[PDB]
């Protein structure tokens, strides 16, 4: 290939077919992640990440006089910020799962609209929901879906998109991207260990009784993981938070705690119980 | 780390202190890139690519009720496409395409009131890096062309005292959105080897063959270009052919033919390889 279009020491590294290799490994992605989740009703298109696919959409919602802005809710922070303050017509970012608090939202606002931020729903047991009712979502793969850093998804619901905008998407995602997330979710999708979903459900969890103290779980049922809300924690709390793999919020003063099972999304199990003893030894060294 | 926050098998593989580790290649490369290009009066970003260091850059601006338009010159075509409606107000601000990669124009590197946002992809890390970077008030660059660093990562570069602290910190808290960490650690190595050199240094003058074919071709491109290119008829499939056959490009849009040279270096001493190509150019044109 031509010198100018990509550096020859990067040809040799990366291959002298480059661009069309990268399409072809998108395509083959494209294809499992279809499969696998059953994404059937939407077009994908790749990505780097959630904040990436969201200014993406921003631009081409705006070329046809539409703007993107926050619902009302909690949103992750550095999207909250990103977007605050943002002719006419109007489609809500919609977080499905906060992940401070667990909350969920309904997936459409009311005029069945909506582009949702499926960080905490992709590939969980919320995926349904999600697939149901999204009219564009846009999910990471280094989360519940297990598959890579740095690569996401925007999912167009086809019926509802024009081939105009699906193809400046299309052009879009051709913008010189990396092989290596594209290869490794590919190795993922493909290995005999690997499994699509997080099936772990927490249920509502109340140990009312940890130093004398009192915790009640804050977050939606059937979650991977589980809030509670706390003090403001001294460094040692927040010392033994870390150590313990869990995660403290001070903006909405939450601990997070998680579980991790992995499955075909057949069977949901049930995590409640592990996750009550492991806040219980968190307070208590 | 929690297990919601990065999946545990991909800690296992890319480590439990991922993020950091990124942040800190990042801060790394920003360092090497800042020293050997000469940036020190930019304040860099890491992004994926050109169009989506455009994006944001876009959306920041819109943030401030300023547009990002499209000068009024030939840009990279999916460039062209993507900001095609985008507008003019005297406070709007220009997409300029430095370089362009179709014909090997030049465009001048600001508004005619000092500003713009410039695509480098055929000036950074060339013959031509002085200027950019003695003119720009924002760049982006590609780090994947005459850099010869890595794929999937470019640079956005604002000019340190052109811009407010809230804005860059904007830029910079979109920077942190989950990345890889193979692009940052290629370049990183690439940056740091022996084998590497910063600069392509390949210079081609006006190149000029009088009937070589049946046809006489003269170069539209700038001097001092690594590359250079030629208007050409609309071509034969035998003729695509053995362009690509030959490593050059067609551009059926512009009707041109590109030729480019490759030549490393440092920077302090370009090459001249005007007559290498105009030898290439008869060359593709009998199948040799």
């Amino acid at each position: 290939m031509d010198a100018s279009s990509l550096s020859p020491q990067l040809q040799q590294v990366h291959g002298d077919r480059f661009y069309k290799r990268v399409n072809m490994l998108k395509d083959e992605l494209r294809e499992e992640l279809t499969r696998v989740y059953r994404l059937h009703d939407y077009d994908l298109f790749f990505v780097q990440s959630v904040r990436v696919g969201l200014v993406i959409l921003s631009h081409l919602f705006y070329k046809q006089e539409t703007s993107l802005c926050l619902a009302k809710h909690a949103h992750y922070k550095p999207i909250s910020e990103l977007f605050n303050s943002s002719v006419p017509g109007s489609v809500p970012i919609i977080t499905h799962v906060s992940p401070y608090t667990g909350e969920v939202n309904s997936l459409q606002d009311c005029k069945g609209k909506g582009v949702v931020d499926a960080s905490h729903s992709f590939a969980t047991n919320r995926h349904a929901e999600l697939i149901a009712e999204s009219s564009v979502f846009v999910a990471p793969l280094h989360k519940h879906a297990s598959l890579t850093v740095g690569l996401a998804i925007v999912a167009l619901r086809s019926e509802h998109f024009s081939t105009l905008m699906r193809s400046e998407l299309r052009l879009f995602e051709e913008s010189t991207s990396s092989d290596k997330p594209l290869e490794e979710a590919l190795d993922n999708v493909r290995s005999h260990s690997w499994q699509p979903f997080n099936v772990a459900q927490v249920r509502p969890v109340e140990i009312k009784d940890a130093a004398g103290m009192d915790f009640c779980s804050i977050s939606a049922p059937d979650l991977p993981f589980c809030c509670f809300p706390v003090p403001t924690l001294s460094a040692t709390r927040q010392q033994q938070v870390k150590k313990a793999g869990a995660t403290y919020f001070p903006h909405t003063n939450t601990v997070r705690l998680s579980c991790w099972v992995r499955g075909d999304g057949s069977q949901r199990v049930d995590m409640t119980k592990q996750v009550e003893q492991d806040l219980i030894a968190l307070w208590e060294g």
